[PDB]
């Protein structure tokens, strides 16, 4: 898996859609597109050393100038007198640049649709909403929303396409298909488009920093070349103009809106720049629906909570109350039977597993960390002995009652289910790497599996040790 | 008497712009006296011909518009619909630059910033509100010559008890020239629930004299507003501001407000990563006086002997620990309504959430005698309302100057810069110390 450690900021070109330029404080520029002798009249060689403003208007000189006082795109780079487009920004410790060739419609459509985002109820209601206005505005032939698991594998939870293109809908992709690095930037660079995936790079020249003992840092670049590898991969998808939008809820990176087209496909700054606002918008409303759900499960939780206060405070042992009401309580985080587990007492509410239920649980259990909780969905993973009683106890919950000595725990259970998932491979079958030629679904059926705990289920069980509390008072 | 004006039903509108009212299953019915003029109840099919009407029409029905310029809204059970006379990679930079902006100030100051530059507006200031809801102005941006309003705090009169309701609600607002001359509506009958007209999500609508008094005063005759929610409470408010009159179109009026609701996330975004920068620094020296006070054969003994240290803790004058039996005092101690002016002042109106004030003689006047150990207090209920055991940490009083646009004592005049000595009142508590007590609690929890 030499996957995670390709150099892929540092590719020594740039894509031929656009030319680029390397700049320090006083407008020397450093390096260059290797496309600019076709530009200025000069071969690369010449352009180095050389200043800035000669090559440019005296229009377009000042307005960059400018910009670059304040300690950000986009102008306008008209020189001479046609017009391109002018992204730039700082990095390492030299100003870099790229070029690209050339209101209230394109703008009524957006708030109509950032408006619509506003008022989605689930996140699939959101999220055919976000792809679907992507691709009202860039046109692709296929806009797809990417969810990132805890692994950052990953699954498509929504999509909007033209008719006639082909879906890779409610598919899993490995880990592998986005791997360490291009994460690690993706992170920070929220956005990539390339639009042939046959293009012939344009270097530039040289590949040095003069600034530091570097390679020049294409990070921030649109503009650069991308791995041979990806490319590959996406003659053999069939899509030959790709665009990607990262979608990070605070600083994890959450998912992805992977757009793909047919033939190639161009999307200017503006079109580009309306859709980096759409992940920022729906980064945003992932987070309300995530919040505002934590509150109407908060909210049936009310009825079946205050019948255990009237049976804890009648009983007045919690045990002997809430082991009553277990018939419900359990059904609410969905749980298969809990346990209570005081060192001294453990107490078996519905369905359970024996004796390594003890101390292989609860010395399992926090580690002490102290702001931390214990789960799987697979049980049989862990503790490998426990696939012997995978069919009551497949997936676990556990809540702490005190900082560990005292241990006093509490745990729900999920049994197994046979669920199934499918993807594109062979997620084994991941000289030179190589990316797959058929991505047609396969599907698994899982053995030992419970169904996913949400903070949803969490906060429930969350909630109750924050009353067990408030009562023993 | 300041919270009584009824502003929602002013039966008038503004002159520049005109609007009607119509019965829902389409006839109009009551209709603005600033229309009828250069244009009494009709039938509604009856609009600009087909096609301004009926495609406008079906699209209200089932579920912007442009015809002058057409918004509208149902409320009270009618439909509403009003009437003004008649880019992008701007706004979508100035949202990545509220993304990136890393304190509270350089989220305001964009905030501020990119308003000015799409109302072209002489002044952008924005406001927070505190507690009591009286504000001050925390950044600012604006054109040169016209006067400064930053770090100025402003009586929370300034904008009275319903009309905040409204900006709860109604997060938007605009009025172009100050003395526009009301021009009635007619009737203001509501026909349907028979009584006057509200025109709350009414955009037009008459706007208070006071207020109008207020903008002859500070001598901005142009202004617009936009109010900032961070969940359904007003926070603050973007006040924009005018030497001349300006008016800002509709579409260009909405970008003003997606600013503020990027700004309610992205001061969610501070408002929770501090919040977690805190209860670090935090557990280092925290979990040592833990186990200094986990040594218990009891707590006494454990607290009290390093409550010296955490008493250093969050500014403890003194502290108190409130069971209805047992009151024990760490430090500097109040005595008697302490016990039963705080515990019953504590978890009543608890809703769920903690109290916490800076001022106790506003809040039990009595406390003002004293102001030298219990101007401001804190308290963290144990929790089920009651036997609700309450611990609380108070501090005392601090002098600081602060600074208003003209005296706070009102009808109002004129707003220069005067100085009020503060008296009674202590100094604040933001989480890395409220943090600090609901952990400390949540310790004491773990160890009975
Ligand atoms: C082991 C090497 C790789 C395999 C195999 C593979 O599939 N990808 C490998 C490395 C890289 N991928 C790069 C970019 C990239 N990868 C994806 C993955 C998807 N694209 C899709 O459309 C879908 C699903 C519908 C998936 C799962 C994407 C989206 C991207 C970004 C570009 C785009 O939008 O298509 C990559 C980085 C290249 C670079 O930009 O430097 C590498 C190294
Ligand atoms: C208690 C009555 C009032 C006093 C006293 C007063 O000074 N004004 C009073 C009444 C109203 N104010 C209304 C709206 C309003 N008020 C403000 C106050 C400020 N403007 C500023 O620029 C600053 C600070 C820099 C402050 C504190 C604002 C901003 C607004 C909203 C409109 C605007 O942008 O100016 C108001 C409502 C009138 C209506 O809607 O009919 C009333 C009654």
């Amino acid at each position: 898996s030499t996957c995670d450690d390709e150099p892929i900021h540092i590719p020594g070109a740039i894509q031929p859609h656009g030319l680029l330029l390397a700049l320090a404080a006083d407008m020397t520029i450093v390096a260059g597109s290797d496309n600019l002798p076709e530009l200025t009249g000069l071969a690369i060689g010449a352009l180095i050393g050389r200043s800035a403003a000669d090559v440019f208007d005296s229009e377009t000189h000042n307005r960059l100038t400018i910009a670059l006082a304040e300690p950000g795109a986009p102008i306008a780079v008209g020189f001479t007198d046609a017009g391109f487009v002018g992204s730039w920004h700082r990095h390492d410790q030299l100003v870099f640049l790229e070029l690209e060739p050339p209101p209230q419609a394109f703008f009524r459509r957006t708030n109509s649709a950032i408006r619509r985002l506003q008022a989605a109820e689930t996140l699939e209601s959101a999220c055919a909403a976000a792809a679907q206005e992507v691709r009202e505005i860039t046109g692709f032939d296929r806009v797809m929303i990417y969810r990132f698991a805890s692994d950052f594998s990953g699954e498509v939870i929504a999509e909007d396409r033209c008719a006639e293109v082909e879906s890779y809908l409610g598919l899993h992709f490995p880990a592998s298909d986005i791997p360490a690095q291009a994460r690690r930037l993706y992170t920070i660079n929220p956005v990539r488009i390339i639009p042939d995936i046959n293009y012939r790079p344009v270097p530039v020249t040289p590949d040095l920093n003069p600034v530091t003992g570097r390679p020049i840092d294409l990070s921030f670049a649109i503009l650069r070349s991308v791995s041979p590898v990806h490319l590959e991969y996406m003659r053999n998808i069939g899509m030959h103009g790709t665009m990607s939008i990262s979608i990070l809820r605070g600083e994890r990176l959450w998912g992805l809106i992977a757009c793909h087209h047919r033939k190639p496909n161009y999307v200017d700054l503006d079109g580009r720049q309306a859709c980096e606002l759409v992940a920022q918008v729906l980064a945003w409303q992932i987070g309300v629906m995530e919040e505002q759900a934590i509150t109407r499960q908060t909210l049936k939780g009310q009825a079946i909570q205050r019948s255990l206060i009237n049976d804890i405070e009648q009983l007045h042992d919690h045990r002997a109350g809430l082991a009553r009401n277990s018939e419900a309580l359990l059904e609410l985080m969905g749980a298969s039977g809990l346990c209570l587990h005081s060192r001294e007492g453990v107490i078996t509410i519905g369905q359970t597993p024996p004796g390594p239920i003890i101390d292989q649980l609860a010395q399992l259990a926090g580690r002490s960390g102290g702001s931390e909780l214990f789960q799987t969905d697979r049980l049989s993973t862990i503790i490998p002995e426990a696939g012997a009683f995978a069919e009551v106890a497949s997936g676990v919950l556990a809540v702490p009652l005190s900082r560990t000595p005292p241990r006093r725990v509490m745990l729900w259970f999920r049994p197994e289910v046979a669920q199934t998932v499918y993807w594109a491979g062979n997620p084994d079958k991941s000289g030179r790497l190589r990316p797959r030629t058929s991505f047609a679904a396969w599907t698994e059926q899982t053995h030992g599996r419970a169904i996913a705990w949400q903070p949803h289920e969490v906060a429930a069980a969350v909630e109750i040790r924050d009353l067990i509390i408030d009562v023993i008072l």
